[PDB]
Parts: C-alpha cells; structure tokens; sequence
C-alpha cells in the first residue's frame, strides 16, 4: 500500500456564538454554500484530514467530538480517529484523520496563547495543533482576536503574540516561530477584521451583498488592507473571497444583517464583515493549492456562518537508506557561494549564521560575517565562501530536493536571532551554482534578506 506524495486537509472556522449547532451541518464538510465550493462528485470522498476551528464553542470537547465524528461517517461512511483536541476558554480546536493514517502521524504537539492584559486579558487568544504526517511538518492556529471595528492595530497585536508565543513543532528549531517551522501552516478563525466603511453606509452596504458585489467592500476589508500594508500575516495566502459576510447575521434565518448598536453589543456597530478567515503559509516551491473557500447558507443558530477551505497539500514519505538515517550520505552535499544578508538593524555586533534542517543529522553554526556599510544605510553582513558545506544524512535526489534549509542570522554578543528564513533544496539544476533567496524576518515582521548561490550535490 504505496505511501501518498498528496493529501487533502479541510479547515472549517466557524463562531459558534455560545448557542449549540443545529442537527445538520453536513454542508460545512462538503464545501457547500457560497464562495468557492467543492463539486457534488466528490462528497463521499473523505479529506485525509479535518481540523475544526471553533470560537464561543458553548458544547464540551465530548459533546462536539460525538457531532463531529457522526457528521463525518454520515458523509464518508468512514469512522475517523481524533489525531487531537484543545480547547482554550470557548475557543477549540479538533484534529480528526482517516484510520488508514493513524501510522502516518505522530509527534503531536497542542499549545495555547492567551492574549491581551488584564481588561483584555480572559477570552480571546488562540489554540494550536501540530504533528508529523510521514516526511511532512503540519501546524495549525485557531485564534479568535479582539472584537470591534475600531481595534484592527490590538488584532495585529494579538497576531504577533500568538505567533511569538504558541509552542508547536518541533523544540530544536530554537530561533523559529510556527511562522517557520512547518511545511504547511494554516491559520484561522474569527480574526475578527472588518468592512472599514461609515456606520452611515450599513444599508447600502447591505444593498451591494444582495446584489453579490464585493469589490466595494472587500477593497476596505481590514485584513486584506492591514496585509498588503504589511502590517500583518505577512508571507501568508488566503484564496481570494467570493462569498458574502459571514457576520453578523440575525440567529434562525440568512435573510437579515444585525448591525445597528445594541446595549448586547457595547453600543458598537457591526457592518457586515469577513471576520472568519483561512489563511496558509507553506515552504517555498511545495504544492498547495486551495480546492475551496466559502462559507454554508443552512446553518443558522449563531450570528456567524461556518467558513470553510480545502487543500491539496504536498507530502513526502518517511526516507530510509543503507546510510541515513543514524549517518551521514558523503555523496550529497549544500554548498552556499557568494552569500549575504542584509539587515534593517541599527545594531553593530558581529552575526553569524545556523542551517537547521531535517536533512542534517543536527544544525549548523557558521563563522562570524563581515559587516559593510549598504549605500542607503543598511548592514550588510558578508559570508563570502567562509560558509560550512552541509552534510545531508540522505544523498538521493529523491529525498534531497524535497528538502528545505532554515536560516537564522544571529548576533554573536547575544545569540538573539535577527533574521529567520528559508531556501528550498527543489533546484532547477545539481552540481550548477544557482541564485537562492529569502526574505527574514524576526516575530513575522521584515528584518532584511539573504541572498547568494547554492550548489547541490546529489547521488545522481
Ligand atoms: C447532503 C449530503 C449528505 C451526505 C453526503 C452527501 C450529500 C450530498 N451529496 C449528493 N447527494 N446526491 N448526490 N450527491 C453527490
């Protein structure tokens, strides 16, 4: 029974608003509704994988465990095993995976993060799911950030602690956030980001949903603005949205937007708003691509609809040869020619660079850098040839150029990382010197670039 080079994940978000789910919620896992939805010649063909993000999630773990596995075997006819389940306050998450899989994973991580202080510390935050699937890392993030139109800065604020602070994956990768340390990331939830238009404009914006027009209002979505602005998720995807607000919507129908001010609300309107979001982020040149993103039109009982998105996502087997793992493969090789970062730091401490990869038997320190002074300001930190060849536990092309290497620029006088990034192994050429980049960053925000050239050496 051969190992798979794909899977399928489905990623459902859904604000439960404390009230219990109604007895069908089926479309949910089949993608259907508005938006991007899945074709009806696939519903009994089970996702490999489903993680169900929850907010304001009244039910305890059993009691949504018991509806979700029951909606799956309806669909599927298949009986699918909790991978694992953490919940934070009414914020959970749920892994669930084919039985053929159970094998396939291992090295399950959950973590949570609490954000906010005092005041704003006691509801919102996030909760986490990682594991191996065979060659492959997973990380999942369900965060539910700060409510209020007014508040899109406190929502980036969040983001940034939940990514500095959730604990996945795997503990060695030290100078890595999650942002770093999977081969595919999904973040989601009810980031809470909304349609920054006047209070005034609430019918007409509820005219333009009617009408199916969101090209008006997605152009002052926060979350798309905040990002390209960079200001948030910066190196995440999020397939384009073509499906109406999710909230906020009268409980028990579709048909009605509730927007207006209430004392239930904290006298703040809610303009209709994609606050519920799948985003990604996976390593460079690995497959993955969005097969859905929508959201159901038949699950009525909270004041936000489901969201959902589905992946096929890229994976690779867990490699034995004669060699490695327990040795090294003297056949393959990583040279870096020519290498440099450049840094947006003001600082003047000497840096040096770690290689972390699953291909080394353990990561790599460099020799310190040459610091030069940039034309418009900046440091620039020279590795010249200096850099360490790198000695890949598996030579086999098969193996190698799936491959990624992270890099970390680190101060020599404090071993604080300035810089993460990564360089795929997944070469146009072997034995060829060839151009690699990557942007680095340091708690997801911009800190500079590395650039150079590779040589990669392979047993072929
Ligand atoms: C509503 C539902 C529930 C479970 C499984 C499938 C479906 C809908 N799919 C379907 N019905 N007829 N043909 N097809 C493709």
């Amino acid at each position: 029974q051969p190992e798979p080079d794909m899977i399928t994940i489905f990623i459902g978000t859904w604000n439960m608003g404390n009230a219990p789910p109604p007895k069908k919620i089926t479309s949910w896992f089949l993608s259907k509704g508005q938006g991007k939805t899945r074709d009806d010649s696939a519903d009994y063909i089970p996702h490999d994988i489903y993680v169900i993000g929850t907010q304001e999630d009244p039910l305890s773990e059993k009691e949504w465990l018991e509806i979700l596995k029951h909606s799956l075997q309806e669909i599927t006819s298949v009986t699918f095993k909790t991978v694992a389940i953490h919940t934070l306050w009414n914020i959970r998450i749920v892994v669930l995976a084919k039985p053929e899989h159970e094998n396939r994973i291992s090295h399950i991580c959950t973590d949570n993060v609490k954000t906010g202080i005092a005041n704003t510390l006691g509801n919102k935050g996030a909760v986490g799911v990682s594991f191996m699937f065979n060659g492959t890392s997973l990380g999942f993030v369900n965060s539910h950030l700060t409510s209020g139109s007014e508040k899109k800065l406190r929502r980036n604020q969040n983001y940034m602690n939940i990514l500095r602070f959730l604990a996945l994956g795997d503990k060695k990768l030290s100078p890595f956030n999650i942002t770093h340390r999977f081969t595919h990331l999904f973040w989601f939830g009810d980031l809470n980001y909304r349609v920054d238009l006047p209070t005034w404009e609430a019918e007409t914006i509820i005219q333009k949903i009617k009408q199916q027009q969101y090209a008006d209002l997605l152009s002052h979505d926060q979350l798309l603005t905040e990002r390209r602005e960079q200001k948030v998720f910066l190196h995440f995807e999020e397939e384009e949205i073509t499906f109406a607000p999710t909230y906020r919507f009268e409980r028990l129908t579709r048909d009605k937007y509730a927007y207006t001010k209430q004392k239930a609300t904290g006298m703040k309107y809610n303009l209709p708003s994609w606050c519920d979001r799948v985003l990604w982020k996976s390593y460079p040149l690995v497959h993955v691509v969005c097969q859905s993103y929508g959201s159901t039109s038949d699950i009525m009982t909270s004041d936000h609809s489901p969201v959902f998105a589905t992946f096929e996502a890229g994976v690779t087997s867990q490699f034995v040869s004669k060699n490695g793992p327990g040795t090294v493969d003297s056949q393959g090789q990583i040279e870096f020619l020519r290498c440099y970062a450049t840094l947006k730091t003001k600082s003047q401490t000497k840096f040096y660079l770690e290689f972390h990869s699953s291909c080394l038997e353990s990561f790599v320190k460099s020799q310190e850098g040459e610091n030069e002074e940039g034309s418009e300001g900046e440091l620039v930190v020279k590795f010249g040839e200096t850099l360490p060849k790198l000695k890949p536990i598996i030579s086999d092309p098969e193996y190698l150029l799936d491959q990624h290497i992270l890099i970390s620029i680190k101060s020599s006088d404090s071993d604080e990382s300035y810089g993460e990034g990564c360089i795929a192994l997944r070469l146009e050429a072997t034995e060829t010197q060839l151009p690699i980049y990557t942007p680095l960053t340091h708690h997801g925000e911009l800190t500079g670039h590395f650039q150079g050239e590779i040589k990669l050496q392979t047993s072929q």
